[PDB]
């Protein structure tokens, strides 16, 4: 039923299942503005899809042809039927707006399983290929921020009672490389250029005069073809044509309106704001050093993924309340941390 | 069955289902009002879509358009296909209503459909962006509570036999920043516009004269378009369309029931009332000073949420009843707590 | 329907279920590359197969024969089931494309099955003959890394405040044995040829006339020989010919795409870079000497199965990093990894 | 449909569920060339019956009796249910080809099943019968083995810083008894007998002159024995005969090509070589005696099951490595043993 699609594409965890696996435990893995567009561009043409052939939206079977009335029942029958299979048959039928617009009728659905397959597959890509090193390098980078906080509030404890920046030579390192930025720019951009490729079959299908779904058929080859009983042609309609435009151009602005999204998400350097290790720079353990802006490689990246899954992390959100009482300035920072006593 | 269809909707969790994570064990994250409210608004349309095609209700094919006796069956199908595809076809049919009607008719599942999945949106952009932050900083709330609380009771014992206000300050902080309060409120202003649109839209389609569903059809283009034996035009009529309006009516009375709890819900500060910290101002731990109220900041959305989610607190609850025995004022506060031994 | 044809297939874990025994726990036993093509191969040809027949795209049955309007409707039924049935025997039927077009379209699922079932038996028997020993072998060359490195670390401790190369020995014992890299070539070399088979059958599948759908039949044996009333023959066609062939020249075009996959895949020596032991030559308690390229041996094998699942060691990991942070050169490698306390 | 069928039986673990109980835990109890051609020779023709009346392949009835025109619907019925039941009653029905084939187009499926059912009743009768007591003397002596290997790396770890063969004894032992290997080849010799039944059963039906599907039918017993109006006799063709033909021809294929497979395997102390066993031959602790060769005697197949499910032994495992570095001879095998620490 209508319903029980809509709970399934929209209102279920469709797409949204976290990684299965005990590798990923409360990683993301993908931020949350593409999680957002794939589940949209993968759902959205999947839920059409079933609504156009809803038991209510039905009518009943996709094309009558409408046989003499000499005709029996299984005449009929074959006349719709043989139909059916002739859109393909450009000598069957006749049609002024010709035979795209009956191909594209017939196997609209496939064309929306398409577009949905091609958009989740550079997810899937991404996913596949880029995601595990991504989630290997970004546990180290927690476990060594917390192993960090750990020792400066214990020291901090010892006064009041190595030391090598490991994280940030990484962090530093990951500046050079840009393979990972560049698979998901990558990914991205093809994820754009499907959307824009489906925008524009989704207008020319809803472009159609409507009335492209009426097309002549002429069951005349084999023995039939100077047979004199048969009408030398039919009347064929294909149902929920108006359906499938209705749906397409809905798709065709959720496609349009997804596309912005995308083009934003392909500048990665501009999200990369609101610094998450600015936070870090307050510990003496830590040395004060952000050097994360500004650049097309995979640092960039990294910073969006933290600031995304970074609130798992208690040290983090720790030192992130610190620096919302130092707004004040009423207190001070090693204080206030050695009264935290928040090491786990 | 319509049986089935109630228990899925009203009587199982239907959108009551907590997050599915560890992140948030317990936590609420959406206020009691405000997911009756999205329950009511996304699950009522569902249901109503549902039953309006109950096996039960529903007679059959949406459609019939009274072929004459000649006619065989699939011709009539054929008619009753063409007419329920020609209600978009504005030359095919001729209705004195119009063919807005035909359309509402027809698309009526789609529009509710729609109208549940824009409702559920506002919902899904806060679980998704505003509530991961909210679940946080409550987190470190909560644990705040329960370290001060036991550092009363530990200090209290010590003497039968830091100290710094990192809470207050980081709700004081809160009392500035208005991001998490301004998307809130978003959020609801755009749930009640949508429920607007909606309550409009129900008005509308059962304001109908209720003989729009029949609408007069002529399969007459193409090379039927001079046939003879085919009558110029047919009487349709679109079956469960007064059923249609029922629902639209009993949706609309639930929208405009609604609205004002929706408008109830905008009203943040005068909700924020019943001051949950007040029972921890008798703590010698804990500084007596509440400064929570009066504002259109996210203090009084914190407010809100820890009046809702703060009962799973084992030290709120031991301070709660220690302030109704006080009501009587037979015993004294930190005697009760000493003998409460409530740490954990 | 259609869209869960597509989650079945595509968008759930198809194929892509990890082992579910405690004996791989984390081990893939299949390289990505293998598994994508595997997946592909498999359940391409099943989506097709469920796609012809879906609901929606299907008119209804598979054949019809246009008996003539005298035939009440179970004599045509008759007509067509007969026509179905003999499709086989050549005598009853008179196609000018011939008989095994006919035979083809009737029996193209069961084709379609009978190349998914064939792609999959390869990849069946790795991992039911050849996955067990890699994976008991791995999870020991895992083991050892983990412990000569807690070695190392403990021994650097000591320091700041047997020794024999067992896992070397191993590797080079693996040097010289070659069945498991033989029966990796001739399983991808069989699922290579499967392709090839399978991408003539289509591109000829595909080549017809599409008008060999179109046959005559004739219910003339027996004693229905010399009957007069029954027509000398009938005009069959089978239905879903055309969307047998547009499935045909997709999974054609994504088989042909995939066939350099596996032939890069069969490559394996070239495939076999970026050592992954290259990382471990830093450590004092494990010697210098790598050894592991240029031959069609296990080793290589051996050496792309690590690359593949070493993410998950720990030990790797910190190794990487340390690796990485020796790019600038600013540190030392002992003194990190002392710094790094990544024992467990 | 065919691709659900096909993930139920081939993709899915259909009979090769481990056995769900606690007393075996990881022992495959079955070796894996008797579990494959368990699994093929039983859900190969439950595959065919099902793929043979899939709602695509199949047009519909399983039988049409192309009653005349005159006949009403419910008539024609009555003709093809009376000739479906009359298949058995010889004096209703005279076809040339006799009525066996007739009985057999009938209950093919039943036939299938029935092979599939005596196909997995000797693997029941082996699971039930001989499994538990090779499970319980498996787990003993590989608990005896690790015993044995903790003992002796002990004692050249006490050096470096009763003693009684019980294992070599019990499998002494077993080389007189033979009541296990005789159940074994027993249930695999009715297996093969099986087979080759199945094979001439479906080399038989295959060998049909594919006219015998159609025989005629005569409702000409009781009153309307004598009646007029009723033709004497009615041309019937059983649909889906072809498709049980080509289905049977391809388990004919299936069952030639694994009836050298069970041969095989008849031949156990053939296949009893690679001596498990000789691996622990180098420790202290452990006699120097394999013994365990050329017998038609239960120790043969305790070889064959050590063979198969003793790589879950990581003292086996150890020995193993030790063994293959061995080959190079750089080292020696104690002090291996020594810097291995792999007790447990
Ligand atoms: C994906 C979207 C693809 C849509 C665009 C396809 C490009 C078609 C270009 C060729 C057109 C062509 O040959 O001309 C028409 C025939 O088309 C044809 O006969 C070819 C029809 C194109 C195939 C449409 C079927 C898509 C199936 C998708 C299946 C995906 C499933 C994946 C699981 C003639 O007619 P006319 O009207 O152009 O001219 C008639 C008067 N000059
Ligand atoms: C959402 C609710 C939308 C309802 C309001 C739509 C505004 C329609 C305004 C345009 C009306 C128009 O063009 O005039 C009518 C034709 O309408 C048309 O032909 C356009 C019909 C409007 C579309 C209705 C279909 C809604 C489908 C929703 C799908 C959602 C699915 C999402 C998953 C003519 O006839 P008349 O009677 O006005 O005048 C006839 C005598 N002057
Ligand atoms: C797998 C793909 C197999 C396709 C290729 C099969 C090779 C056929 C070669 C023999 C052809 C033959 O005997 O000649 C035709 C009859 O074919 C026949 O009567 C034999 C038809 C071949 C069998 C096709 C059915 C495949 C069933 C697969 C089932 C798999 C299920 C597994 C679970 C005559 O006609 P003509 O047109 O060639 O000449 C007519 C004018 N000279
Ligand atoms: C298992 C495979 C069994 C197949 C072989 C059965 C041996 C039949 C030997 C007796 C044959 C017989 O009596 O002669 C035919 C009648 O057969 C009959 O009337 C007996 C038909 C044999 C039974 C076939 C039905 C198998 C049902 C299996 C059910 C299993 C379900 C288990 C869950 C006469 O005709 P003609 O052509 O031989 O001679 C006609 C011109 N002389
Ligand atoms: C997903 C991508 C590939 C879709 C590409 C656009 C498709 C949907 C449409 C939009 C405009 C279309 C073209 C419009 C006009 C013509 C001229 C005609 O004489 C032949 C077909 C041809 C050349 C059409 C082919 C299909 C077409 C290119
Ligand atoms: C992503 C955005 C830009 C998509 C917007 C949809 C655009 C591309 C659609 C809407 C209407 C469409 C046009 C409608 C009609 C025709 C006439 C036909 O003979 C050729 C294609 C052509 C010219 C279409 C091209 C694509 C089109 C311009
Ligand atoms: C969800 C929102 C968008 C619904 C908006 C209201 C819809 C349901 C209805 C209510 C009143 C309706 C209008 C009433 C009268 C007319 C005048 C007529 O000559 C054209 C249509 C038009 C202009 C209608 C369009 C649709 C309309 C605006
Ligand atoms: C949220 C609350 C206010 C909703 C109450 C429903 C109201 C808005 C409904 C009930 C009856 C409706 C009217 C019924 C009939 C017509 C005549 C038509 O030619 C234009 C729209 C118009 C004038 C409708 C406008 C909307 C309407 C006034
Ligand atoms: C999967 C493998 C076995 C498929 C092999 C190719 C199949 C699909 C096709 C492709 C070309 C075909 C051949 C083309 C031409 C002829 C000549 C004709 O007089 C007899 C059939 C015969 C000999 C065909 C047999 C089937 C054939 C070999
Ligand atoms: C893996 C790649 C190479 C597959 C590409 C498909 C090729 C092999 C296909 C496409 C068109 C096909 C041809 C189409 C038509 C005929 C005529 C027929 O009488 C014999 C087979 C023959 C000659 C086919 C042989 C196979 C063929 C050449
Ligand atoms: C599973 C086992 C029992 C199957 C045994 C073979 C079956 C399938 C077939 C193969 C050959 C067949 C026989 C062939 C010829 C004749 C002679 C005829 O006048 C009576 C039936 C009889 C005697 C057949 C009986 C059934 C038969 C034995
Ligand atoms: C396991 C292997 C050997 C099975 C191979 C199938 C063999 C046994 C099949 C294939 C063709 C079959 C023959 C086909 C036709 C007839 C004629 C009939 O009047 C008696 C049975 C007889 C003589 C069959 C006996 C069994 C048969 C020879
Ligand atoms: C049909 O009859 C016409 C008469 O002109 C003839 O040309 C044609 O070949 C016939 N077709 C068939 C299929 O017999
Ligand atoms: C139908 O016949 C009329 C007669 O006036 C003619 O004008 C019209 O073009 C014909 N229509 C078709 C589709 O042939
Ligand atoms: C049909 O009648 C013809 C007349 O020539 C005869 O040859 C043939 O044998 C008959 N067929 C049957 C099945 O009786
Ligand atoms: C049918 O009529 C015949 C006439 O010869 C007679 O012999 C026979 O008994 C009748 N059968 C029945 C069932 O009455």
């Amino acid at each position: 039923a209508i319903a029980q699609l809509a709970t399934e594409y929209v209102f279920s965890d469709f797409l949204l299942k976290e990684p299965t696996e005990p590798k990923f435990k409360g990683l993301r893995l993908e931020l949350a503005v593409d999680k957002m567009v794939t589940c949209i561009a993968v759902g959205l043409p999947l839920l059409l899809i079933s609504l156009a052939f809803a038991q209510e939206i039905s009518i009943g079977t996709q094309i009558s042809c409408f046989s003499p009335s000499s005709f029996s029942w299984r005449q009929a029958a074959f006349v719709d039927s043989y139909c059916w299979a002739a859109v393909q048959q450009k000598n069957s039928l006749q049609s002024e707006s010709g035979n795209l617009p009956l191909w594209l009728h017939k196997f609209f659905p496939y064309i929306l399983l398409l577009f949905a397959i091609l958009l989740y597959l550079p997810p899937l890509f991404w996913r596949f290929a880029a995601a595990p090193h991504i989630c290997s390098d970004l546990k180290f980078i927690m476990e060594e921020l917390d192993k960090v906080y750990n020792r400066a509030i214990k020291a901090a404890k010892s006064a009041r009672d190595f030391k090598y920046p490991i994280v940030e030579q990484y962090l530093k390192t990951k500046k050079n490389s840009n393979n990972l930025i560049i698979k998901y720019i990558s990914c991205r951009l093809l994820t754009l250029i499907i959307i824009l490729l489906a925008c524009i079959y989704l207008g020319y299908y809803f472009s159609l005069s409507s009335l492209s779904d009426e097309f002549v058929c002429s069951i005349k080859s084999g023995i039939l073809r100077n047979d004199s009983t048969v009408p030398d042609q039919f009347q064929c309609k294909l149902i929920a044509v108006g359906i499938f435009q209705l749906l397409s151009v809905i798709n065709l602005v959720v496609y349009v309106l997804l596309a912005p999204v995308v083009v934003y998400t392909l500048f990665v350097p501009f999200r990369q704001k609101t610094d998450v290790l600015k936070v870090y720079e307050i510990l003496p353990t830590f040395d004060v050093l952000h050097f994360k802006s500004e650049g097309y490689n995979d640092l960039s990246l990294y910073n969006l993924f933290l600031e995304e899954n970074i609130s798992e992390v208690k040290s983090y959100k720790c030192l992130k309340v610190l620096e919302n009482i130092k707004s004040s300035g009423q207190g001070i920072d090693p204080m206030l941390l050695l009264t935290n006593l928040g090491m786990i």
